[PDB]
């Protein structure tokens, strides 16, 4: 078959598989964007005339936008481009949409306006904006009060009569009348439907919104009936737009012709008249990523490209499928061309030397239709994966998976594939109150490093759009890329499960680690899995942490960091990494209790320590393993993104989970520890790593000799406390004096370990305030307050996270006060941490004996059998580790 046969099947069934001649697909898109030009051209120019096009609508108002732009078009644009009225041709019908009743107004806001209307309602009754309409036409009028109505119109030199029924949902109604006004007081059965048939079978419609800046369900019903839509929150409130008196008829002619619409583009792309200017020494360069928003030129051409992204992710998210909605035929064009780009697509491009292939592609990556029974894969995948993506083998059968949403908001792996332009489908059930979507993918944007030098080498979008689902509804789906499942949910209840049937899906290497349980049976799966070799990606699913992980990188880090042990590399994962941090924070995890020691500090302070509601394990922390990062070679978020592989013994690991595990209550200075108190966690790791391996990883983070320097020296100021803040805490930048500040968030382990006079010990403090902060956030206060230190507060203290608060200072102050019974004052004076009144007050009424300032130095890291204790309490000691 010609790829002109192709073109012409695919545009009804959606079927790309073929189509590779994307110039031909661009010709046609030519001439379907230029004939809805000349429709709408004619039919503005027929209205407008000459005649006034003054109409103000007041802030009391809403906009009222087309959605389909095929068959419906914008009448009244205002002096700041806020569609305030629309016409409609969907489904052949005659209809027109206003953001208010501009009926009532006729004889006085909006007098100016009646000439225009009398045309407009002689095109509605007649087809043609210049026939008069007969004498005593009839109106129905339903929704909006009858008698103005029908005045108004008369207001404009029409002599409309009563109908006297109602045309809305009487047919016989319909039948004989001329025109039908509606307002949102109507009342009917699937009234987007019924005014839809009502258009189509050829009964005018004129709709006015009567609820001013409000929005309203009855409107929104009504407008998608005739292909419109209500505009957002707050209507014209704010703008207040209008069109003035001056408007000339070929401007607003122009406007309406252009709205929505890019015939510049498509000209571009048929021509392929790319722009080989553009002055790239513009672009800048942030920790090895390039970007390029002060390039002339770049940010319009790109903002026009998000225009037509936007246009088809809308129906993306809704789960729509294009080429089963009628009247999309421009956008049908767009996404077939979309497709056929992707057949011919070469990696790596460049922004300076390959000028044709770096912009068309750049087009073509912001439109992709995911939606659908049939479609293309992109043939080359480049970085992102390769054959053993475009060749993994699909379930014909129904797979039945069931799932657990550890938080109320999220997103969570399904635990299988999308194969390169092939279908499957999808439902959930059994989903309670759950909110849901499925997608694919977890890069994020900055991860396709397009404006690097010869670094487009992937699609800039390869996380879907979330598409939305329906309890109990099936959803065909086909990715051009092949991509990992992911069930979004929100409004989900903690520890409550889904069920996802899905066919013609793949299975990609999959690590499901059951919690509790004997995960004998999942690991060796896995490894099978791994060794059949059949994917270019694999996750894993253990505990709150999920990796999204390129199969490549993974190896390379089992072989680098594991000598290929990939049994060891996935039991220190889950213990030395995933455990390990998540036992530190005191959550409540799984056929898994809490250290005897901690046991007892809990039973002893008569705390709840093991309960669900106050301590359960949090939302998951995801992780992308890639060949590119968000920003830099590693990136924070969630997901947060890494390079380099997976290393359960890593630093970045570990450093980077903390940030998720990080609470107000127990940050000094707010902002100040926003990059500390979240490394006790890679500094508990690496304290474990070298007890019971002997690597001695990352020893010299934590600056007890300097932190000292500074403490020594802010000391001798008439204000110690605040000498020493100068010189510690005062400077604002993101890393700042990072290994100093460190070494206070230590000085507890060491005193905790000489309290109960064991070394192994020491981070059990850290543990204790953990569960302590979890109780003084959201333990019922006044049962709980006395049992936490926090008698004397007749409310919870506040949690907030700014660097002039006292509230992460105030509860480090009370808690290890509180934990250790001394009064530890003195000791956060050395440190030049300041603390409220009602603290200090606290404090006092616990009635412990002050513990004088001390000081643990080290002249290592992770090794604490050295460690020298100071008595700071008299005068400052000399550093007592021999230089150099
Ligand atoms: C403060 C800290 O612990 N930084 C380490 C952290 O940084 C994560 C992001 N990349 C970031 O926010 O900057 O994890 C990385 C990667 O795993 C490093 O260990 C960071 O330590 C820093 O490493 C770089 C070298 O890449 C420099 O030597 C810095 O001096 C060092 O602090
Ligand atoms: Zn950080």
């Amino acid at each position: 078959a010609t790829q002109e046969e192709i073109l012409d099947a695919a545009l009804v069934s959606g079927d790309s598989s073929q189509l590779t001649d994307s110039h031909l697909v661009a010709l046609r898109l030519q001439q379907q964007v230029e004939r809805i030009r000349q429709t709408r051209t004619q039919l503005l120019d027929g209205l407008y005339q000459n005649l006034s096009q003054a109409y103000d609508p007041g802030a009391a108002s809403m906009w009222v936008l087309p959605a389909n732009p095929d068959n419906t078009l914008p009448f009244l644009i205002g002096d700041k481009g806020r569609v305030l009225a629309s016409l409609s041709l969907e489904a052949g019908g005659r209809g027109l949409a206003y953001g208010t009743n501009v009926l009532t107004q006729l004889s006085g806001t909006n007098a100016a306006h009646a000439p225009l209307l009398k045309r407009a309602v002689q095109w509605l009754v007649n087809g043609d904006p210049g026939a008069a309409t007969a004498k005593d036409f009839k109106v129905s009028v339903v929704g909006v009060d009858k008698t103005a109505a029908l005045n108004g119109l008369k207001s404009a030199g029409l002599q409309p009569a009563d109908a006297a029924c109602n045309a809305l949902t009487d047919a016989s109604c319909a039948s004989t009348s001329k025109l039908l006004v509606l307002g949102n007081g109507a009342s009917a059965a699937s009234l987007s439907a019924t005014v839809r048939a009502r258009l189509q079978a050829g009964l005018p419609i004129l709709f006015v919104h009567t609820n001013g800046w409000n929005q309203s369900s009855t409107g929104q019903q009504i407008l998608a009936g005739l292909g419109l839509q209500e505009g957002p929150y707050g209507g014209n409130y704010w703008d207040k737009d209008r069109v003035p008196s001056s408007r000339t008829r070929t401007r607003s002619v122009e406007l309406g012709g252009a709205y929505g619409q890019d015939p510049a583009l498509v000209q571009q792309i048929v021509d392929g008249s790319w722009r080989t200017d553009y002055d790239w020494s513009k672009c800048t360069s942030y920790v090895g990523r390039t970007t390029c928003d002060d390039v002339p030129g770049l940010s319009d051409f790109s903002k026009r490209v998000d225009v037509l992204k936007g246009a088809l992710d809308a129906y993306n998210q809704k789960a729509q499928n294009l080429f089963a909605l009628p009247g999309t035929t421009s956008l049908r064009l767009w996404l077939l061309w979309a497709d056929a780009v992707r057949q011919n697509i070469r990696y790596p491009m460049d922004k300076a030397a390959d000028t044709a292939r770096f912009q068309e592609t750049f087009v073509a990556d912001a439109i992709v239709g995911y939606v659908r029974e049939a479609g293309a894969a992109q043939k080359e995948l480049g970085s992102y994966a390769g054959q053993r993506q475009q060749s993994m083998p699909v379930s014909g059968s129904e797979e039945t998976l069931t799932l657990t949403l550890p938080s109320a908001q999220g997103f969570t792996a399904i635990g299988r594939m999308a194969a390169p332009g092939k279908r499957l489908s999808i439902r959930i059930e059994d989903a309670g109150q759950a909110s849901l979507a499925v997608g694919l993918n977890t890069q994020r944007i900055g991860s396709t490093r397009l404006w690097n030098t010869r670094q487009y080498d992937r699609p800039r979008f390869l996380k879907s759009p979330d598409i939305k689902l329906q309890a109990n509804q099936s959803v065909a789906l086909v990715s051009p890329y092949g991509g990992l499942l992911q069930l979004v949910y929100s409004g989900a209840t903690p520890g409550q499960t889904v069920t996802v049937k899905v066919t013609g899906a793949a299975s990609q290497p999959f690590l499901d680690i059951q919690p509790g349980e004997d995960s004998s049976q999942a690991i060796a799966d896995f490894i099978q899995a791994l060794d059949a070799d059949k994917a270019d990606w694999l996750e894993i699913r253990s505990g709150s942490v999920e990796v999204h992980a390129k199969v490549e990188k993974v190896r390379g880090s089992i072989d680098k960091d594991y000598g290929g042990d990939v049994q060891r590399f996935i039991r220190e994962l889950n213990e030395v990494f995933i455990d390990d941090a998540y036992t530190l924070a005191g959550f409540a995890i799984p056929n898994q209790a809490k250290t005897p020691a901690i046991q007892q500090e809990c039973a002893a302070r008569g705390w709840d320590c093991d309960s669900e509601t106050l301590h359960k394990l949090p939302g998951t922390q995801h992780i992308n393993v890639d060949q590119y990062a968000q920003c830099g070679g590693g990136c924070s978020g969630n997901p947060y993104d890494q390079t380099w592989g997976l290393n359960p013994r890593g630093w970045g690991e570990s450093h980077e989970l903390g940030h998720n595990l990080q609470v107000n209550r127990l940050k000094v200075y707010g902002g100040r520890s926003g990059e500390i108190s979240n490394q006790i966690f890679p500094l508990h790791k690496d304290w474990r790593v070298l007890r019971e391996f002997g690597q001695n990883l990352d020893d010299t983070r934590v600056n007890y000799r300097n932190a000292y320097n500074l403490i020594v020296a802010g000391r001798a100021e008439a204000d110690p406390l605040a000498g020493v803040y100068k010189r510690l805490w005062e400077d604002p930048g993101t890393y700042a004096l990072n290994g100093e500040r460190m070494a206070f968030y230590t000085q507890w382990v060491h005193y905790w370990a000489d309290l109960k006079n064991d070394p192994l010990q020491g981070w059990d403090i850290w543990t204790l305030l953990y569960l302590h902060q979890r109780q003084v956030d959201k333990s019922d206060w006044d049962a709980n307050k006395a049992a936490l230190g926090y008698g004397t507060y007749a409310q919870r203290p506040g949690n907030s996270g700014d660097a002039s608060s006292t509230d992460g200072n105030d509860n480090l102050l009370l808690g290890l006060s509180w934990l250790t019974q001394r009064d530890q004052r003195p000791t956060f004076a050395l440190w030049g941490i300041r603390t409220s009144a009602a603290a200090q007050a606290q404090v006092a009424a616990y009635g412990f004996a002050e513990q004088p300032a001390f000081f643990y130095a080290n002249n290592r890291t992770n090794e604490y059998s050295t460690v020298k204790l100071l008595d700071m309490s008299q005068g400052s000691p000399a550093w007592p580790f021999p230089l150099e």
